[PDB]
């Protein structure tokens, strides 16, 4: 999870509508138990976080 928010920090520096908040980023996590546990969590938390802010993305 650092190393993704990372990677959307870096993201949102190139242009100024491409930012990130922790609090969104925390809540797209937490949806993740509504919808190897640990792998699994991982995998889910990968796949929410894609199909959450690639649409925000060109």
């Amino acid at each position: 999870s650092v190393k993704i928010f990372s990677m959307l920090e870096k993201f949102g520096q190139f242009h100024w509508f491409y930012g990130i908040s922790i609090g969104q980023f925390l809540s797209c996590f937490k949806r993740v138990f509504i919808k190897t546990r640990v792998d699994e969590i991982l995998w889910l938390l990968y796949q929410e976080v894609y199909c959450q802010f690639s649409t925000a993305l060109d």
